[PDB]
């Protein structure tokens, strides 16, 4: 069971801890979705999402992309970005406790939080170009929504690595904390956000991200095809 | 008379000082419009707008929104955003001297300046979600035009409060000063901006804000309807 | 010969040094295009572009704009922005070594780099409004792609001057260095970017700038007409 759910008065906490790097494979995706279903059912005032003591998440399972069997790779991507969408439109404030590095799908998931807490040492990076991949459009829209114009350019085509103050200035995180306070502080911030008006928050949230959600729902729907363009375009 | 107009060589100064919080009610709106008409007539090289010693402005009159009588609430909103539009497209440089807090319509008005001067202590905040309101689209377009991508997310759905360096980094202000220098410094900056080429400035201004003015003129025109969607959508 | 080309293992260096201010006239434009053709032919892993010890570039030749002979002024503008386009879509990482001030076309050219290195003392400025010109649309799209929302407003309608930390925060540069290290550091960064995956970098680059390239190709095509609107609109 890679994911814990825990109610704590007006909030809930969701913690990812597979054995290793909180890889966002089908099994992890399901657990997280189930954990959010609990929060739905419990009608919580705010949600907190945390990784484990080594990472927030290393992102998608590398080998399910390597193995050549396309359909399950598409379902994983699709599922990863649906999950991102689900948190980015969530009607309650969502607070990300970034408890280690956050790479690729990990960073994209991070960027779907209302408020994102991390430590100086933790790397936040779209490493796609460094390992030979183009970034899919859905991740671009996620990043484009939080990153400054100049950080966005470097995070993408250069796979720039961002840490602490440079991540905050870039708009990958909203707040820095000491490692042993990250979760604690995410929880305190979640309780204060639960004090905001839920319906006004939910409505304003969606207005503040209207175009990006549209373009993300288009990136989800186009992920299979996007993968096919690549396949063909190499073949040429 | 809540508003003073004062010519000072190549510039003019407009100071808001009702008794209290520079509330942006019909009477305040009219005075300000009249004061800008003077500036039009006087053909000034630059305009400076200031609040009083307690605030820039607390925003719209709360009770004209509470009282249930819709038409005058719509006329006030409409008028507030027209005024914002008028300053955002003004052919002369406009310098905002933010002399205290600036909340909701106060912040939106502030964000229509070419250059915006404040002190570390002064709160700049769209408090709508904290008091139960969704932000209307015209204010969203104003903010979206000055705020960084990540500050914009928090200013809106979270009603984040911004002060001093965090306001400057967020793009709610352009310059920090000591409280007793704010006005003085706004005036000096206004005189230097009057030295820029007026027609090139006026043309470039409008090009730099083309889409946002279009979308703001749409938010003004849709404000009545926007209020009706809300009314109905609660009723469901 | 205002431009040197030099291969250095996995990269190439292009240095502009006319006698003076690296003015971006027809002769300079041609040389630079030829120097990039070499890089094309040599299939380099990364490109570095530098000015001389006084400037990056003062921008377009002022007098070819003064002299009243329109056709060659249009060809120069057009050519300047084509060159910008060519670097902004280049399939290899492009590293700008900003070795002095960068004014108008100089700043716009600078803003077409993947990574932009400068010193604290060097001014980066769209001075158009200060000298009586409106900024053409192609330069606006270039700036709009790197500058924060609030820096963009001031860089344009106010011709704000940006230096060092304020340039970095504004998204005119990506990195500050001591003057005697700027080139050296640009070269080191170029070699590290050559280590990134070239095809993924090239593809991601274009995705990260899709709309802006479209709008820039429209600004190139409309530059003649844009100049005609101005001419007529004064005449009224």
């Amino acid at each position: 069971d890679p994911v814990s759910y825990t109610r704590k008065d007006s909030i809930a906490v969701i913690s990812m801890d597979d054995g290793k790097v909180n890889a966002l494979g089908p099994a992890m995706q399901q657990a997280l979705n189930a954990a959010i279903d609990n929060a739905d059912r419990d009608d919580v005032g705010a949600l907190v999402i945390t990784g484990n003591g080594r990472v927030f998440s290393g992102g998608f399972d590398l080998k399910i992309l390597t193995s050549g069997e396309v359909q399950p790779a598409i379902d994983m991507l699709r599922g990863g970005f649906e999950l991102a969408y689900r948190l980015l439109s969530y009607p309650k404030p969502v607070v990300m406790a970034c408890t280690g590095h956050a790479i690729a799908m990990g960073a994209f998931l991070l960027s779907c939080g209302d408020h994102r807490v991390a430590a100086h040492a933790y790397n936040i990076q779209a490493n796609e170009v460094a390992i030979g991949m183009t970034i899919p459009y859905a991740a671009l829209e996620i990043m484009k929504l939080r990153l400054t114009r100049s950080a966005y350019q470097q995070a993408t085509g250069l796979a720039k690595t961002f840490f602490g103050e440079t991540a905050l200035a870039a708009g990958f995180i909203d707040e820095i904390a000491l490692p042993e306070v990250v979760v604690s502080r995410a929880e305190e911030a979640a309780r204060e956000f639960a004090g905001l008006n839920q319906h006004a928050h939910a409505a304003t949230k969606l207005r503040s991200r209207a175009d990006a959600l549209t373009a993300i729902r288009a990136g989800i729907d186009g992920i299979a095809a996007e993968f096919g363009l690549a396949e063909n375009l190499y073949f040429q």
